[PDB]
């Protein structure tokens, strides 16, 4: 924005006397003002600094890897929600492992998956409508429990302003293809699945509805968002043999 | 600040008639004003009260015990970060246990460690520089994984305004010398280490860099910060024998 | 007005960390602000506190007893005032004593008359007029001095905004039916009148006019307003015999 | 406060040309502004100057002489008031005369007592309470009238913000040890008492209560405050013989 | 000021449709605004209306009659005050009676003296000085008490902003030439003086000083200001014989 | 709103001195302020008063008589408009005359129809939609010209904020059942129709559309709104015979 | 402007109590406010007081003597400037000396010419035009150098807002008829010219143009403005012989 | 002033999530605001930067050496000015050379006198006066011209706000003891005086007066203020012999 930075004005010397730009001097007076004011607000900011806010995970540290999974259209009656996905725990693990590993290999750097998120992105399929989205979910159940395809709305999560909701899938329940800080090793889905303690228990069961008083047609995009921190050494890549 | 509290002014009685300080009365009128305004803002505050902020852990409940561990100087190239510590899990446990227990004994009260934090405090070693600090970390890896001494910066954590970063070391991974609410018992490092399930896996591997476009020389102080709540009974300490 | 008092918001604890309502915290910051401001105004209020205002006698201490005396209509020419009352001192004393004592007995508590006021309450007898009221008075004269029924206006008292004027009748000149703090005794008008030193000298002679440039028809209500302080003991009233 | 008074800036002369400090000139422009504003507010101040306020007697003319009399603790039930003092008129006169004359002699200058005040100063005897004080009084009664020790609250005086109430004791009723502008003469209590017309009638009977809904314990300090104007000649005091 | 009163704008009719001046309509909208604001301030004004101010006696009811008495120059040392007048009570009564009656006769209307004021008006006798005036007074003393010509300043009255001070001389102490509401009768000074109970006791003894740190030369004008209410009947004055 | 009108505060008289409520006096000062401001804005309002606005016909002079005619549902494609009515001039005249005369008789007072309006009132038939209405019209055509049932939108009238549009039907083209100021006479439709010069030419042909990008279902209410001024004499209605 | 100076309001004394005008007291509170503000701005003014501005020579010290020389009309094409004067150095000296000495004699006081200015005053010769003036000049050249009558505009001086430009003619180059502080002596042009070292070199060559995009007709007034300081003794002028 | 610099607040990491102080974040939002504002004011500052102000010579570059010369009291009539100094040119040169050289030797560094100022510092000799100072001067005259001791005021210089005036004495007229950048050489007054071309012509003749309408007594301090720039090499001073 600023096109002079804060280097407005100049100085010169005439018969030993120093002259300085008038606008520069008026800025110095205004800046002294502004800072008498910052000194008066400092004790107020100290009361506010008793508390803290959380940095947005997707604008904050680590990189974002969006592994889109599928798209789906649902028509949802007012005051109800429709089920988005009904996979078994095994089918959820197969999609998690296969889609991430196929998209990311070759994984050429040491890295760690910080977090795994279930991302629900929603959009209207008609123009000139006014309503917002709602969501409800569960993450585990008996493997012979089959979720109802449609439920009534009861104290749901209200989807945020950009019509995206992201649900953290904790490493406590959900298995990650890269556990800690590591290099990749030779791996395959059967190895991965065998080493999961409860493969059939954990699976996201997610419902979507609206705040509309009429039926609305919704386009849904479902993704898994991986937050990743890489440890790339500050070294060259050479064609072999090196040196 | 206020040197009359809110007890400005006085009253007196002359021929049955009550007189009151003019400034006191003007304050009563201004205070009625101010409160007609607080009643107009109440519904607005109710929308804000749908949400909550988190109290700063180090200004909030529990006491702070800073067990400083070591100091170190690093010279860091632009867009890179240098490794601060490379201990094995055993060496990290030995420093954790030995430095806390040696500093704190005698532990004369029942107490609980609420949280253990890794504290990185940073300062410039040259004057007249302008830049900020960055950080990256991992908490676990294969015990024969040795971390790169220098990495490239990729979506790092930006260190906060006072140049301190504090990383929570969860009781899920890291072993505490005082587990729950307890008295101390006879203990030693070999007892402690034996009872840790994965002593060689968990260890903080922490990197520091800057936002500078030149190399900068940084002084680092590394500490473990223990948050502790004590349960001291409301009773006298007597010289023996009591009574 | 305020429906949460100042108890907006709440707190809760999650993994040792304390959360507090956002609106509550923003109020704490605004309240710190407001008080940095009250500390800056304190020296100003101290200059104002060199002076004092008088509490309104009729909204202030003591109770009000309005002994209405009579009503009267007067039609008043512009720039003139008409006489409201022309009693002798004896007739004024007879109305004062008889109307107060008849209205108030039984006087069952120890009490003192703080002040006696002559109250002139005025109202227009036509709608869609715009003007204000004026007043003039005297409190004593030769007993064979008969007041002019109509006078010209000359530097009058301007009646206050609610069209009531109240003139203090000092105990220095006017005789009260209850002198000091006392119980009632057996009494009668002839006893009272005999003990007044100058019964025929003191009598309110009160004139009313307007600021109108046309003749106006005015309804007048004249009352005596007694300000009284009671000393009722904190004790039961029992049916006899007690206990 | 101001550390340059209003003498900020300076002037100098260069080749016949006069230079003046920029901040001084900007102040001259701001002061011209401010005064165009005072000229616009003058007609408004003229409407306010139709009325007057009273100077605080204790911050205003004459000196204050606080003759403290006694201290007392009272425990007061809600909606009631307890009697502070129950002296006869003689005992009140003995304390007035004896305490003032003993405290003030030698009275070495011509002087006049402007006013005599009864001062009630009140303080809580418990912390963490919130309430205000109330007062009621009478100044005269039959000498065989003994005041109730406790009364119910009925339209009391509300004590001012600094928890002091001061009641004027008029020279009309209460006898002063120094009547007019005078030198002292030889005097004694029996001379003083004999020359009082109604020694047994006038005595302050003062009650204190609170606005609390619980019983409160109150510490009371009672004083007589004399306002005095002295006429000290502008002359030396010499050791005798003079000159 | 306003040259259209509040009758700005007009209306006209075109094809049944009513047109109105745009500025008039914008005033109606602004006036609706202003009054939503007066309704919001009404409860605040109700807190202020617990108290009252006193109308300036000299701008308020009754007419002013300034009987100037004398002029005098005094040179006053810093921190001192010089005596303005030293009359006996008789000489003060002779000037009061003679100067008022000579100035006012013929007194052709029924009237009452509301108040008698001692007026001290002060002015500097040098230009380019900056200081304010002070005052002290007594109203009675032993007739063989002669006031000190110069006293030290001790908690004086500070003279008001227009350099005039006016001291009320109560009818309690000072004798008025017209007592109550009356016509004049034949009278003379010897009649008046004989009927005064204490002619030699009451006399104003008034001192003037400054807030200057140097000697200042002051011109003093002393007056008696009579506040008078007249009762002139609304009748013609005819040349005799009438009708 | 205001519960004291502008009669806040009061006045009283104490020892000749006039006291007035403090809030009343502060209002007088604020009102002087406000009016110094109205005098400063007067020249600005005079520039605005060069122009005029038109009073809303339906909130302004004359009474409203809404003769509702019919209801209709239309489903309208985006960027198009559908025809609301397609009557011949005769059928429009028959509905105008018959519906007004049947609704209004007995017409017991002298009166005049000021204006006749075609009123189109529109409402959505689905919730949670966002769009506005548009309109287009013609008032005359060849009698064998049949209007297109659907047209494309081209610079339409945008319907006002409350979704009502009212089109004036001038007496120049459209025949009114009551011409001038008159009493009713015996009349019938055939008399009325015969006296219309061009009965088949003038007829409202009105189209409705939206600003939506999807098809919308609209409920339409069509009315004729008569603006009428009555001349009712200020006289009694008596049962016959009168007197 | 202010018609009470700052002496608004007054004071008076009633029963020892001091009353003061309400508007005066509100001014004292506002003035305390204003000065808490001047104390807060003082450090800001101190930053501004690092710099200085120059007093306008013609509104500042010394008196102005405008020796008008000639008038001239020029018609100037856009982006060009026309020569105002083309005198030799001798002719410029003859006009300088002759016009000043003829206008000013008798020079009856000791005085010094502080500065000599060349004044160019410009005005349009047509109404309803909008443009500003420009100027360019030289002060010396070879005596056989004849200036171009018309030049193109190239980075000119923009004439100030009142259409006057004043060019200082330094005593370094231009000869003054009064050198230092002196009395006049007998003198003549030939004496003056002989004592000038370089009479033919220094001469003002001044051009005028506009910022118009059309030809403009300009009236020019050229003057020499002398700034003079006089040393008139504080003594009488007597008719001879004195005393 | 600011006690946290701009390092308010901190950061910490909990389960990969970054927390930051709330007050720090609110400052970041306010600082973004403030700078959107600085970008909006930049084009305005560019218009102001067409012009320049002069740095105060005495707060600016070079050091100040105040060689006080003498003190003097003058009593000055209104509208007049009195002569402060009347030295010949030789006596002025003797004081200039002798007082500077005696005060400054040993002059141990290479240096240059930038400017020589005549400093007039003025103070009142009475308190409680209000007026400002004026000045007039000349710098040269015939050596047998003796200045009038008192002159009338005519367009004087108004002394600046701190009652100091400083007149630049140009190197063009006045001889400096150190001409250019130099070391000192052996020198004496007779050498200095001989090398001055016009020793008897140049001498400051300075007058002081006031804006008072009365005579005022003024204390005057006269100084010569030398502005000096030194060229001290960055080298040690050793005791001899060095090394």
């Amino acid at each position: 924005s600023l096109r002079y930075s804060r280097h407005d004005g100049t100085s010169c010397v005439i018969d030993n006397h120093h002259l300085k730009s008038l606008g520069a001097v008026l800025n110095d007076v205004r800046r002294k003002k502004d800072r008498i004011r910052e000194a008066e607000y400092e004790p107020i900011i100290d009361i506010a600094d008793q508390y803290m806010v959380t940095e947005d995970p997707f604008r904050g540290p680590g990189k974002n890897v969006r592994i889109t999974l599928f798209k789906e259209i649902r028509r949802v009656h007012p005051d109800t929600m429709k089920l988005v996905c009904n996979w078994s725990g095994k089918e959820f693990l197969r999609e998690t492992w296969t889609r991430f590993i196929s998209e990311e290999f070759p994984i050429t750097t040491d890295q760690e998956i910080m977090d795994l998120w279930f991302e629900l992105q929603l959009r209207p399929m008609h123009p000139n409508r006014c309503y917002k989205f709602t969501m409800q979910y569960a993450l585990g159940a008996h493997p012979d429990y089959v979720a109802h395809d449609v439920i009534r709305q009861q104290d749901p999560y209200y989807v945020g302003p950009n019509n995206i909701e992201r649900i953290n899938l904790s490493k406590k329940g959900f298995a990650f293809p890269l556990t800690c800080l590591q290099s990749v090793y030779n791996d395959n889905f059967e190895r991965f699945f065998d080493d999961v303690l409860w493969p059939y228990f954990y699976r996201p069961l997610v419902y979507v509805g609206t705040t509309s008083a009429e039926i609305e047609e919704i386009m849904i995009e479902v993704s898994l968002l991986f937050k990743i921190k890489e440890f790339a050494p500050d070294v060259p890549l050479f064609t072999g043999p090196a040196y």
